[PDB]
């Protein structure tokens, strides 16, 4: 009959300190454990619930004190990850306890909690490791506790193990002891106050490389022993930006030292482990034969979220799991505020807005977890771009000096901040509502109005936001702030203006419209000095008017003559907005009759970017989004017969081709390059060949590309049908192939008369086949090609929409065309 009913766990039983000990055995699989927990009580009771989890319990008992010992009754209730321990007699208020666990239990063969995890040496023999993943509920699979994250409390750790295997965790080393003859027992010092799942240990064989920050907090990398040569970067990343926060948060890093492990299977893939933090292999070594420019990037912001939570999230941690996003929300805004600084060169700016549009996107949708954590970074860039960065710096420095070692709720953080503007009833309108407001700026004289209203793709809310408006003028030359906590209101110029643009920077969470003819003195602006706003304002402004033009509130047009302006840009971030809004157009066009207008839009575009195609270097240098214009410059080029592009592109296949294959080609246009050549029949043939020794490298899926992207019919059917069946290639690529020829304009009947064939057939090989189903149908725009597909419910509405959008746009963009 057990003596508990709730999920959480009874709040008048606390835990102050855990004794763990841990034995484990890499050979059987198999660990034992004995942990003694120090607890006050501040109710009379004689029953204790805790947390265990798959834990065979041999033994518990009572002591107090002079000494006094007490078995104690075991009730398990596994639904709740639960245990009872039920004393003879209550306990004492105010009086010092301790209650001593036995049990045992078997490695976690499912990458969390305490889980065995392999690996082969270049010898190519199989190693053992042990390793832990606690968030957010798996410490009570280790050790019996109370795993919430609001029962803070002190670890003292002690870790059996073999001589050939060395244990590391949260805190450092201080004895080890020769227990037994093949066993040594490591004790690391007292943890500080912290929760159960940031609690930590790794029994391995891990070489480590180590450097001191100018702190003297030692930081070191562990990896596999061939591998630890890799760790130089991460390391070293490591300590330049573990030394960034302590200057930030104006707080020294709370532990004696801070060790990264790169884990073998790590399935999480990174941990905010305090003093051991732990991540994929992928996210932290590097090789000179590097998996991508990206991976640099990639381990760089990785670490970076990592060590920001030792001081948010770890020195100071949620009250409960509702507040989880804004620790991570946190972790992700801090990756670049940090980086931006920290490693400049990998231009880590990009990358946070397309996620901030990203997470606009959906959030735009009738329903609204790593996009709800990156609005979290977004609203948090948001705030702290209304506040100066300052004002935003030492309301966290407050929060934090405030909270050390404690646990917080959201208005903790606002209440800390707001006490440098009513920050909290503002930021709950963000927080306790889904969605984001459309705010349209209407001008009469020096009257500027601005009104706001739940922006969704049958429209009916009430929604309501505080928003931090922000806006520059063709007279100002500095930016002004406004705090929009109505419908409507209104602002008073000194004097009428040429101009006015909102949401300087794009650091706001919205998107705004303008009535009248803003748009035109705005495209006006850009095409005379676009410079005068900053390049991410030139992107806001190009994301924001092709939106408004899919909901009604804009003209297809006045979006179109606003893209004209990119003729001259040289900044990544608005020409993929750009490519992002016009590709999909034509990719409409191009599954319908009419070529005409399909044509001359592909004309247009490729003489919007002419200039730009042309400054491209054919080479593999510059950083990541860097590199990622280039790829897609010149394919695009190459893919609309752009002759100087083509005729390069016809070149350096030619001295691949004779190569044989041989002399290296430069990634970023390896994939034009490809494209080009297999549009002759024989150099078709020849990437087919050079298909198989590719590597299972990412020069595969290059040619793949290529190989669908042909205008030989029959060579697509043929790439169909055998990648069906089981000799040259079956179930791992097919969905894909599918989805690439569907995309050709002369490959889409193939796709779709081939989904219906071989339909029956087809179904015998339901989650991840609906990918086919879109990338088959997902741009036509035809009544009738409705009237023929009459879960994948959702290709049934976008067609829909395409086909509205087509009997709206389409005789605009005719005529606009000349
Ligand atoms: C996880 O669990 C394993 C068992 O599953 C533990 O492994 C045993 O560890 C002990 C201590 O390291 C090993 O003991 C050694 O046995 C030797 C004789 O071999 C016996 O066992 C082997 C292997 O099965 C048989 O082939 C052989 O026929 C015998 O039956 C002894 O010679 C060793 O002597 C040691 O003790 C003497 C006396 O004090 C000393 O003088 C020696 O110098 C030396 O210290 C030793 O007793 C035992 O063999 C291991 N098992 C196996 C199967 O090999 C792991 O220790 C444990 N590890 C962890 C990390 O938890
Ligand atoms: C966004 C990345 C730079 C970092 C990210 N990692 C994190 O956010 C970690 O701090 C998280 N601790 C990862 C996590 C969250 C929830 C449950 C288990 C593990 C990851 O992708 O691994
Ligand atoms: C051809 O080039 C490859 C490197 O891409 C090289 O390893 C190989 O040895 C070369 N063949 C020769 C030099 O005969
Ligand atoms: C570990 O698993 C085995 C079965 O593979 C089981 O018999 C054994 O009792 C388990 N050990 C525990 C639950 O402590
Ligand atoms: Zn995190």
């Amino acid at each position: 009959p057990f003596p508990w009913n709730k999920i959480r766990l009874p709040e008048y039983v606390i835990p102050v300190h855990y004794d763990l000990l841990i034995h484990a055995n890499l050979t059987t699989l198999t660990f034992w454990g004995t942990t003694k927990v120090e607890i006050t009580a501040s109710q009379p009771t004689s029953t204790i619930i805790l947390h265990s989890h798959h834990l065979q319990i041999s033994r518990a008992t009572l002591r107090k004190g002079r000494l006094s010992e007490e078995p104690l009754q075991v009730l398990e209730h596994p639904r709740q990850e639960q245990i009872a321990l039920l004393a003879p007699e209550p306990l004492l208020v105010g009086l010092p306890y301790t209650v001593v666990i036995h049990y045992a239990g078997n490695l976690s063969e499912t990458f969390h909690g305490f889980y065995k995890s392999t690996y082969r040496t270049k010898e190519g023999e199989l190693r053992i490791l042990a390793s832990t993943q606690f968030e957010p509920t798996a410490a009570r699979m280790a050790f019996p506790c109370f795993d919430e994250p609001a029962f803070k409390a002190s670890f003292s750790i002690k870790i059996r193990r073999e001589p050939r295997h060395l244990a590391i965790s949260n805190m450092p080393l201080v004895k080890s002891v020769t227990v037994a003859e093949g066993l040594i027992e490591d004790h690391f010092d007292v943890t500080v106050k912290m929760s159960t799942y940031l609690v930590a240990f790794i029994i391995s064989d891990f070489e480590s490389v180590s450097k001191i920050t100018k702190s003297g907090v030692k930081v070191s990398v562990y990896a596999v022993p061939d591998k630890i040569n890799q760790a130089d970067y991460a390391l070293d990343a490591a300590v330049t930006l573990l030394e960034f926060y302590e200057d930030y948060f104006s707080i020294p890093y709370p532990l004696p030292k801070q060790d990264l492990a790169a884990i073998p299977d790590f399935q999480s893939g990174a941990m905010e482990n305090w003093g051991l933090t732990t991540y994929r292999e992928s996210a932290l070594l590097f090789d000179a034969e590097k998996s991508s420019a990206s991976s640099k990037l990639d381990i760089t912001m990785t670490v970076a979220h990592e060590l920001a939570h030792q001081w948010f999230g770890n020195l100071v941690t949620m009250e409960w799991w509702n507040d989880l996003w804004l620790n991570e929300g946190f972790a992700k805004f801090m990756e670049f505020v940090s980086v931006s600084v920290t490693h400049p060169e990998l231009k880590v700016g990009d990358y946070f807005f397309g996620k901030c549009f990203d997470a606009m996107e959906v959030d735009a949708l009738n329903s609204s977890d790593d996009v709800s954590y990156d609005k979290g970074a977004c609203i948090l860039n948001m705030l702290r771009e209304y506040l100066s960065a300052d004002a935003f710096k030492s309301g966290i420095v407050q929060y934090l000096q405030k909270h050390s070692y404690k646990n917080t709720k959201n208005e903790d953080l606002w209440d800390s901040m707001a006490s440098i503007v009513d920050v909290k009833t503002m930021m709950n309108t963000w927080t306790l509502q889904r969605g984001f407001p459309l705010i349209t700026i209407t001008v009469r004289g020096r009257n500027v109005h601005m009104k706001q209203e739940h922006y969704m793709k049958a429209p009916d809310t009430g929604y309501l936001w505080h928003v931090p408006l922000t806006f520059i003028t063709s007279k100002s030359d500095m930016v002004h702030r406004f705090l929009l906590k109505t419908k409507t209101d209104v602002l008073i110029l000194p004097e009428e203006v040429e101009w006015i643009k909102f949401n300087v920077g794009m650091n706001g969470y919205y998107i705004v419209h303008y009535e009248d003819d803003g748009w035109d003195s705005l495209t006006g602006l850009l095409k005379g000095t676009h410079t005068a706003v900053s390049s991410n304002d030139r992107a806001s402004l190009i994301n924001n008017a092709f939106q408004l033009v899919s909901i009604g509130k804009l003209s297809i047009e006045k979006a179109l003559d606003l893209s004209l302006y990119l003729k001259h840009e040289t900044e990544i971030m608005p020409v993929f907005q750009g490519l992002n809004e016009l590709i999909p157009m034509y990719k409409l066009m191009e599954k319908r009759d009419m070529n005409e207008v399909e044509t001359q839009f592909k004309a247009f575009l490729i003489r919007l970017l002419r200039d730009l195609i042309d400054k491209q270097t054919w080479t593999d240098e510059g950083s990541v989004s860097e590199r990622m214009l280039r790829s897609e410059l010149l394919l695009l080029a190459c893919v609309h017969n752009y002759q100087p592009c083509v005729q390069r592109a016809e070149g350096y296949f030619r001295k691949w081709k004779e190569s044989n294959g041989n002399l290296s080609l430069p990634v970023d246009v390896t994939l034009a390059v490809f494209a080009v050549g297999a549009q002759s029949t024989e150099g078709w043939d020849f990437l087919y060949s050079k298909y198989q020794f590719s590597l299972s490298s990412t020069e595969k899926s290059q040619i793949e590309f290529a190989l669908c992207r042909t205008q030989n019919k029959e060579k697509l059917q043929w790439l169909l049908d055998e990648s069906f069946k089981g000799d040259k290639i079956k179930t791992q690529e097919f969905p894909q192939i599918l989805t690439l020829i569907g995309r050709n304009p002369v490959g889409y009947p193939l796709a779709w008369q081939f989904l219906r064939k071989n339909w029956n057939k087809l179904v015998q090989k339901s989650s991840s086949i609906a990918h086919m189903v879109m990338g088959t149908t997902n741009q036509f725009s035809t009544r009738t090609r409705l009237e023929e597909v009459k879960c994948v419910q959702q290709t049934i509405e976008t067609i829909e929409e395409n086909i509205g959008w087509m009997d709206k746009n389409f005789d605009k963009i005719r005529v606009w065309l000349q």
